[PDB]
């Protein structure tokens, strides 16, 4: 029905390397985990991501600020033992931190709210100055440690949602400033060249970023790059083991990147990069729907086109190693993770890897569907087809015409739907078992991954067709190349001699 | 000074294998750490250790009790992701729990009392009956998971030093006997060939071991062994950073064991294996007498002497990954594990490995040196040399006549002491650097190591004369084995046409 004929030579865009940029994690204290290095590996071994983006650096399980007792003296000491494993692991799998200044140790805290279930502390520095001394000795560390060619590599953001009551006390804008304000004043007269940025909010307060915005201009705090968290969950309801969330179609999300990349262009700072340094289409950790093959049907129009308007996106999270809702009950939990545990592939994750498959020139592209040509002419593309309803329009049916300039092409076809790559539904099948065997694991570990499909066919009239019909949820990637056939150099060859009807 | 001649063909005792039937471990929710599992892989590619000991199955961190809220009724939910990992990871590495039920969740907790940076809850439960559906719960899904044949050999110590305050709400006796028989009697339900155990005490308060085996012969109360702990530290002195202790004779100790020993034999189980589920010098995460040479003479004599009173005595701890006194500071910080972080093995670990060259038929021990034969009759022996202050006495000569009934004989000789082995010297040297960098961290690594040096003897008279004296805090092992020269085969050998002067 979606009928699609490329020209020969036509291109209409650059497919950037943006969607790969930054991924989310749990709070940097899990890194520590087993778990969490062989999920990060696994991950970092399919999509090579730049940089990770994590709650809690400051939190008091990773254990910097503490204080000794000298005399009647309270004398700071700053503890490195547990960082530096986690960041030396970062950097020998290839990957560095976003790091996330966050959150209230609780020796330097005001007050005693805190956040989630490994209750960090969310309120301002009790002592501005102290709060100074804590980020210049952890920023001078790292270039002793690391040396100043790498750590300059690494972007700062400064907290979390501040926006939001949950996460800052008070929600106070003039206090988020001041925060803001010594912190990345602190980081620069260590480094200058180390970039900072924020506000970090969730939308619903776009206010927030020009008044940030105004805030650095009309005094001289540096801003480097703008943040923001995008997301597309409807008011929640609540559950003993779950969290259930509508969501809007994943265009809000798109029209949310752009109207930012708006305000940026009539801000101050007309050309400033922004990190969506969050973003997922349920907010909560504890739902479901970031389990299913929808998610992923859903979020791949981010990957198509979300480089058009903010330099990345960063998806929370790449593993459910997390504990913002304590420890998981259920294999399956609704978890953020691209990977659920025993690296088990999620849909989401293997439409993640379709995108490693785009070329940088964009062939065509609309609502679903990017096709995209490689360095070495061949020809990819993938489509999606979201299904938000019962009662919607279930298939999605594409007729493409493809010019090839050679004679014999080779087609290979990777499909993930609600029947391939999908394990929560075995999972079900197998009586959702909240422990599972090992022997369930490899199960699921078997289905965990999409259907392979080849074909070699003749080209008549320098072009080809593919016809196909996405199901319910599905993302499929293709990929045309040439055949250079050998057969003529194997003497003798005759497969009919082979028993077995050949 | 000490002189000994091994008379043919005589032995003493036999020497067992308990020294490596169980070793200590950080609290259970450590055992998710990578840097966990990866010291624990390393111990055990060493020693083979059947068995692990760790507080804190129980605590929060590992996630097991919680609570749902369906209607106003509270209902239990038992947790069992986290306890899966470790202990998967425990059995694929080779090695079984020695399992500790302790200490109290929060939501069963009667009180505020906790232990530890890391808060365990030290008061019983507010309710005994619904402790009693946990254990029966975490036995029961350990069952469902693992297999009767498998958790049936892992045995279950009730509780930890409850004769102290700070372990137990008032040290109160009658409440800890209360918890054992309601917790090992739910264990029995679940299935009566688990093997429990008691009363994990302290050092100082023995009189609890009449008590207690009192206790459970008038009222029936299963028991399949006693559990004790031996430390020698004498009251410390207190530092911000450190916890510094005098220590007993290591002959203090060995009494101890062979005092618990005579209580058991008079007691109405006579015949009650005895496991000292932890042992050391000095009983505090941050007393450097761990990381010495020292430390290493000091134990070696348990290991040669303890199997004689205990079925087991389990080195508390297999690495220095711990939080009982907070994130350790500093990668030498006195710390109770055989390694410390990156792998690098204490003097210490290396004394342990010199073990595993021990035959089982002793020919000769006295309170320095333990000689033994192996199978195929060649001969090991351990000697040390603990020297406790700069007085006393600081070298132990030695002369020892072995007999041997081949003429050709290969010394293997392996040393730490103060020169060799000893990380702890560089790392001074260095500028105790509580950081250190990849390339400092490499170079102790170099020097962990024993110095090992090899001797070929003829022999004269039907024996041969080991002549060796060890400096302060050394240990060392000998191996005496037969050769079987082959140089006759080569024709033409002549080292003497190879430049080099040979
Ligand atoms: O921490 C994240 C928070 O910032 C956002 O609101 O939702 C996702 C959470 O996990
Ligand atoms: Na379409
Ligand atoms: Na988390």
């Amino acid at each position: 029905m979606n009928h699609i004929k490329i020209e020969k030579g036509k291109y209409v865009g650059v497919f950037p390397d943006n969607w790969k940029f930054c991924v989310g994690s749990g709070r940097i204290g899990l890194a520590l985990q087993k778990e969490y290095i062989d999920a990060l590996s696994f991950v970092k071994r399919h999509i090579d991501f730049k940089y990770l983006r994590a709650h809690g650096l400051l939190h008091d399980d990773v254990g910097i600020y503490r204080e000794d007792i000298v005399d009647g003296k309270t004398i700071p000491f700053y503890n490195f033992t547990y960082i530096d494993r986690i960041y030396d692991s970062f950097l020998e799998i290839g990957i560095r931190p976003f790091v996330e200044i966050g959150f209230m140790p609780s020796k330097l805290a005001s007050g005693d709210q805190t956040v989630f279930y490994w209750r960090g502390n969310v309120t301002p520095p009790k002592d501005y100055k102290e709060w100074e001394k804590l980020i210049k000795n952890v920023v001078k560390h790292f270039i002793d440690r690391y040396g100043e060619k790498e750590v300059t590599q690494w972007p700062f953001e400064i907290w979390n949602e501040p926006n939001l009551t949950v996460f800052w006390k008070d929600a106070n804008q003039a206090e988020y400033f001041k925060l803001y304000e010594v912190t990345v004043k602190a980081i620069k007269e260590v480094n200058e060249n180390i970039k900072v940025g924020g506000p970090a909010i969730c939308g619903g307060s776009d206010y927030w970023i020009t008044d940030f915005l105004n805030f650095c201009y009309k005094n001289n705090v540096p801003v480097d790059f703008l943040t923001r968290h995008a997301y597309t969950g409807k008011p929640p309801i609540y559950t003993p083991h779950f969290v259930y969330q509508d969501v809007h179609p994943i265009e809000y999300m798109l029209n949310e990147f752009k109207t930012v990349r708006e305000m940026v262009k009539n801000s101050p700072f007309p050309n400033l990069p922004i990190h969506i340094t969050e973003f997922n289409s349920s907010y909560h950790p504890l739902c479901p729907i970031h389990d299913t093959p929808f998610n992923a049907a859903y979020l791949a129009r981010v990957l198509s086109e979300g480089g058009d308007y903010v330099d990345s996106f960063s998806y929370w999270t790449f593993s459910d190693v997390f504990e913002e809702a304590d420890v998981p009950r259920s294999l399956f939990h609704g978890g953020f993770g691209l990977v659920a545990f025993h690296n088990i592939p999620k849909p989401v994750f293997h439409m993640f890897t379709f995108f490693n498959a785009m070329g940088e020139k964009i062939l065509y592209r609309d609502d679903h569907i990017l096709i995209t040509e490689r360095e070495d002419k061949s020809v990819a593309l993938i489509a999606w087809n979201e299904v938000m309803t019962k009662e919607e329009n279930q298939e999605r049916k594409y007729r493409i015409e493809i010019p090839v300039d050679y004679k014999e092409v080779f087609i290979k076809q990777k499909l993930i739907d609600e029947e391939y790559g999908n394990p929560w539904r075995t999972w079900i099948q197998m009586g959702r078992p909240r422990f599972p065997s090992k022997k369930q694991i490899e199960t699921l570990r078997e289905v965990a991954t999409p259907k392979v499909t080849t074909f070699r066919k003749t080209v008549e009239n320098g072009h080809i067709t593919l016809e196909f019909t996405l199901g319910k949820n599905a993302v499929t990637l293709f990929e045309i190349s040439k055949v250079i056939d050998e057969s003529h150099t194997y003497i003798g060859l005759d497969d009919s001699k082979i028993p077995g009807g050949y």
